[PDB]
């Protein structure tokens, strides 16, 4: 039941793979992060195929999304498909 929870402040883009079972983080990735310090949308996806290629690494297959106080935004959404597209389904 490993927990999902994506991160945006203005120009910093985060996902935390967690464990819901016990409190685990166990994946963290983010676009300005790694190195790509231009877009948030655009890298967004990419972004979440190194997350969800990452969470997948400890064989994260579906995800519970709360990241709380965050709309369905431009971020979340390509991040999301990154992270949906790579290998979570939250």
């Amino acid at each position: 039941r490993l927990r999902l929870s994506v991160f945006r402040s203005l120009k910093h883009i985060y996902a935390q793979i967690i464990d819901d079972e016990k409190g685990v983080t166990l994946v963290s990735a983010s676009s300005l992060a790694l190195k790509l310090k231009g877009n948030k949308t655009e890298v967004a996806r990419q972004v979440g195929r190194a997350l969800a290629e990452k969470a997948l690494a400890l064989g994260i297959k579906q995800v519970a999304f709360d990241r709380g106080p965050y709309k369905y935004h431009g971020r979340v959404k390509a991040l999301a498909e990154g992270a949906r597209e790579g290998g979570l389904e939250f």
